[PDB]
């Protein structure tokens, strides 16, 4: 496997898979213009949220960066799934809860189905949404009847 990608991919997997312990999926890069962009897919058990991809951001850029092997520099690019479990019968759409979350409703609010916020609440029948004003929650009820697709999220 001679392709750039496993020494980046091993070498950030490094510093990256070991300290904050998330792993590497693979980082391949990209080139735009002059410079060189390492792009990453990196993973762990259970998802990634934006944070622990901003902590893998910090292992891949900070970690890579503080443990170089690479004489020249290029720009360290990191992505990484948010919470990704559908929203549909309890336990997923429930595990899905904890996080902020889309589902779509088919009646239109308007003209949507598709609303993403912290799950509050969880009804059999209803979804409850928080959006959150500064510090502030609020729960939205979204009936089940009027669902037609429902997930946990990527701000990707």
């Amino acid at each position: 496997m001679a392709s750039k990608i496993t020494e980046q991919v091993e070498v950030i997997v490094k510093p990256i898979m070991e300290d904050l312990n998330f792993e590497l999926v693979d980082v391949e890069y990209v080139k735009e213009g002059r410079d060189h962009f390492l792009r990453i897919s990196i993973d762990k058990e259970g998802g990634v949220d934006l944070n622990d991809c901003t902590l893998a951001s910090e292992k891949i850029s900070e970690a890579m960066d503080a443990n170089d092997p690479i004489p020249e520099m290029y720009y360290l690019d990191v992505a990484s799934p948010g919470a990704e479990r559908p929203i549909k019968k309890e336990q997923d759409f429930q595990n899905a809860i904890t996080k902020p979350v889309f589902v779509s409703l088919y009646v239109p609010i308007e003209g949507e189905k598709e609303w993403l916020g912290i799950l509050q609440e969880v009804n059999n029948e209803t979804i409850v949404v928080q959006v959150k004003i500064k510090a502030r929650t609020k729960d939205i009820e979204i009936p089940r009847d009027k669902i037609a697709k429902a997930r946990h999220a990527v701000m990707i």
